């Protein structure tokens, strides 16, 4: 019967109700703001700041395709002029789009296959859909792409490793950048940054990529029919000092656990976990189509983090506030399908950001299952999750619940019961409640609930629980000679505590 256990999801903190009154939006040394704050108003397209395009071409900023320093061999010609000449042509067949994109990517004319784009256009779309694509949608995408210098007038700093820095930009500015990415215009991007140009979406024989392209075109149709009016903030967070887990005397926090529902639909206004790759967005611009890549497709503004976010080190995360949902879907991986357009009904905060906060935290990939019970590996996951959850200088009553699930399970080989306890401990340390979605696994729901209430009723601290994890390693894992231990973790914990 029972679809959820624990604290009712209704009793969990959410944005905007729980939120602090935001300080005045303004640029600072650690906050790049690319719009006119004095003109930011509800329901109005933000005005770029500055008024005129300013260029930086260096190792600390995005290399813009419209830079006068973006050159091609002829003597040197302007590659931005070449990109205009190429893209300002009628498309009537997918070959025409391939040929356009290759005019300014000539070194890749042999290497970039467009099979998936061709299949999408010719073999997946209805003839009327394809018509609307080349008559309306692609020309509008070209125009927003070519408007980049008037839209993205302010250099965009890279969120490099170890930087604690935020970029607040307009949804409109993202749209212009993403249209550039579609047309593969970002220079020098073809090794510690994710791919941004969309060339791999077009290549190879694929059933996933046509569905990816349906999802992205749904977005591009929307933001070219009418400019979106809000802002999005991208924050890299890198922590210097981590808890002494074994000494942590904080209590556990509340838990809601359910096998029905999704982070994105049922965790509205909560801190939504992206089960991330350390290259944020994972295989979104290529073949990947599981939880991170789906989120990045239905909220495509997340993709632009790939333009400027260096690969995450162990102590870092990326926090994205304000992305809008444009699509709905069913399935995942081989069964993923674009369903329909989604009208996002989220309220906006006082910076006109959708009240949607997503954190990219990358779990480790465990080729050997027992490796993840090694203390250094448990601490690594605790500290990553803690970095993703913690908000320095916010009171606990202003913190939404964490909406998450089986982080690093699936391809990464994580143990769901261990990872649930790790996230429960990290959340407790960050003074946040947990909303946990087991994604149809009703046994796992009961198991996590049963363990959580056992530890709470016995008033064990974060430290008490961590020590029991160390016991489990030392007694059942360390000198274990088979692929799996003799005794499972939760049974071990119950016996260890009930024995006291
Ligand atoms: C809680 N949760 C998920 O676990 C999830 N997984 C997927 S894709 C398939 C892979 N997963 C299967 C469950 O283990 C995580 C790996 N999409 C998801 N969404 C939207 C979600 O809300």
């Amino acid at each position: 019967d029972k679809k959820w256990l624990g604290t009712p999801i209704e009793e969990m903190r959410r944005m905007p109700r729980c939120g602090i009154r935001l300080p005045l939006l303004r640029p600072s040394a650690n906050h790049t703001v690319t719009i006119r704050v004095d003109l930011l108003r509800a329901g109005e397209v933000p005005k770029p700041f500055p008024t005129h395009y300013k260029d930086l071409w260096d190792n600390k900023h995005v290399k813009m395709p419209c830079s006068e320093q973006n050159l091609y061999p002829v003597t040197a010609g302007s590659r931005w002029e070449l990109i205009q000449t190429a893209l300002l042509n009628k498309f009537t067949r997918p070959q025409n789009l391939k040929d356009a994109i290759l005019k300014y990517n000539v070194a890749y004319s042999k290497k970039w296959d467009f099979t998936a784009l061709i299949d999408f256009w010719d073999k997946v779309l209805e003839e009327a859909e394809a018509q609307h694509l080349y008559q309306s949608i692609l020309p509008d995408m070209v125009k927003i792409a070519l408007c980049l210098p008037n839209i993205c007038t302010q250099p965009i700093p890279l969120l490099a490793a170890a930087m604690n820095h935020s970029i607040t930009m307009s949804q409109e500015q993202i749209a212009s950048l993403l249209a550039n990415a579609f047309f593969c215009t970002f220079p020098r991007r073809n090794s510690s940054y994710p791919d941004i140009n969309f060339n791999r979406l077009f290549e190879g024989r694929s059933s996933r990529k046509p569905e990816k392209l349906k999802t992205l075109f749904c977005y591009f149709r929307r933001v070219t029919a009418a400019a979106p009016t809000g802002l999005v903030t991208f924050t890299r967070q890198s922590l210097e000092d981590f808890p002494e887990w074994e000494r942590c005397e904080k209590p556990l926090t509340r838990l809601h656990v359910t096998y029905e529902g999704t982070i994105e639909e049922n965790g509205q206004g909560m801190l939504q976990v992206d089960f991330a790759n350390r290259f944020v967005g994972g295989g979104v611009t290529s073949a990947g189509l599981v939880q991170e890549e789906i989120r990045f497709l239905i909220n495509p503004e997340l993709i632009i983090s790939r333009l400027f976010t260096e690969v995450l080190d162990h102590n870092e995360c990326l926090i994205i506030t304000g992305t809008e949902q444009y699509s709905e879907y069913t399935g995942y991986a081989e069964t993923y399908r674009w369903s329909r357009s989604h009208e996002d009904g989220s309220e906006r905060d006082d910076w006109q950001r959708r009240c949607t906060e997503i954190v990219a935290i990358d779990a480790l990939h465990f080729r050997r299952y027992l490796d993840q019970f090694v203390p250094e590996k448990m601490r690594r996951e605790l500290n990553k999750a803690y970095c993703g959850f913690l908000r320095p200088g916010v009171s606990s009553e202003n913190l939404s619940a964490v909406a998450t699930g089986n982080w690093g399970c699936g391809a990464f080989g994580g143990d769901a019961r261990l990872k649930a306890l790790i996230q429960i401990l990290a959340a407790a340390a960050a003074e946040r409640d947990v909303v946990y979605f087991t994604f149809g696994d009703s046994e796992l729901m009961r198991d996590i609930y049963s363990m959580h209430i056992f530890l709470t009723e016995r008033k064990l601290t974060v430290g008490d629980v961590y020590k029991l994890l160390l016991r489990y390693y030392n007694e059942e894992c360390r000198n274990c000679s088979t692929p799996g231990p003799d005794i499972k973790l939760y049974p071990f914990i119950y016996h260890a505590v009930e024995s006291c």
